[PDB]
């Protein structure tokens, strides 16, 4: 992987500690080549929790079901077969469509306003 990234399971990940908005969160992984993450197993959340410090810092993902609710998709079109929704989540409203992780004492996934500043995780597959 590439300097400061880290790998697992043939991807190369990176925490962004930048407090952006989901849009441009995925604009900075984009001027890398890269997209927010997609997670898609406890041993990939593990991992990626790892990445964000000892207090695990709520951050954007590269997940939304912003064009029709309840369908999700993944910024790097990978197949949607991972969740760990909070309890109650997600509530699927399109006015908070956008998934944030590590959120609440659960550090759970949770659907958010995508306009909150929020540090990421960003991935690309290894070259
Ligand atoms: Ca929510």
């Amino acid at each position: 992987c590439p300097t400061d990234w880290k790998m697992f399971n043939g991807r190369c990940f990176l925490f962004n500690p930048l407090q952006l908005h989901w849009a441009d969160a995925q604009e900075s992984c984009m001027k890398e080549g890269a997209n927010l993450a997609s997670i898609h197993s406890l041993e990939e959340s593990t991992f990626v929790k790892e990445l964000t410090s000892a207090d695990l810092i709520p951050s954007w993902i590269g997940g939304t079901d912003c064009q029709v609710s309840t369908r999700w998709f993944w910024m790097d079109s990978t197949s949607m077969d991972y969740a760990d929704w909070c309890a109650a989540q997600p509530d699927t409203t399109l006015t908070e469509c956008c998934i944030q992780m590590n959120v609440g004492i659960g550090k759970c996934w949770n659907d958010t306003p995508c306009t909150h500043l929020h540090s990421s995780i960003c991935a690309k597959p290894l070259k």
